[PDB]
């Protein structure tokens, strides 16, 4: 009944660098969607005690939310592109395995998804 603890968003073991398609993750993607009108569900974890939706965390075993993903960006904690995209990618899986077609969560999720699509495959050329 509780929430996990939030995902990791620094392991301080792992090298770190900057890259054209980390910026343009955060300063792009991220920056675009974090700032689109049904980006409010999405900027931080379910909170399933606040919401009472005891049963998220037992539907939900790898949780993310753009709060997270933004943080991870900002602590230079991918350091391959492909980590990050896959993380929005199960943000939204997730969404659609706990809710239903039609639900209000669900359309904001599409049209942020239909967003994220539009984005990375603008997804400039490794550097
Ligand atoms: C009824 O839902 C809410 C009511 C109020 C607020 S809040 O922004 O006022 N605030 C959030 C921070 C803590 C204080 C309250 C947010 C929500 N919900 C959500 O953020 C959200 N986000 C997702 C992805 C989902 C959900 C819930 C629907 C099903 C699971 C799901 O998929």
């Amino acid at each position: 009944s509780m929430n996990p603890p939030p995902p990791e968003t620094s392991n301080p073991n792992k090298p770190k660098r900057q890259t054209n398609q980390l910026q343009y993750l955060l300063r792009v993607v991220l920056k675009t969607l974090w700032k689109h009108q049904f980006a409010w569900p999405f900027q931080q974890p379910v909170d399933a005690v606040k919401l009472n939706l005891p049963d998220y965390y037992k539907i939900i075993k790898t949780p993310m939310d753009m709060g997270t993903i933004k943080k991870r960006l900002e602590n230079n904690y991918y350091w391959n592109a492909q980590e990050c995209i896959q993380d929005f990618n199960t943000m939204f899986t997730n969404c659609y395995i706990y809710n239903k077609p039609g639900d209000d969560i669900v359309l904001m999720a599409e049209a942020l998804e239909k967003l994220f699509l539009q984005k990375i495959n603008e997804l400039p050329t490794e550097e």
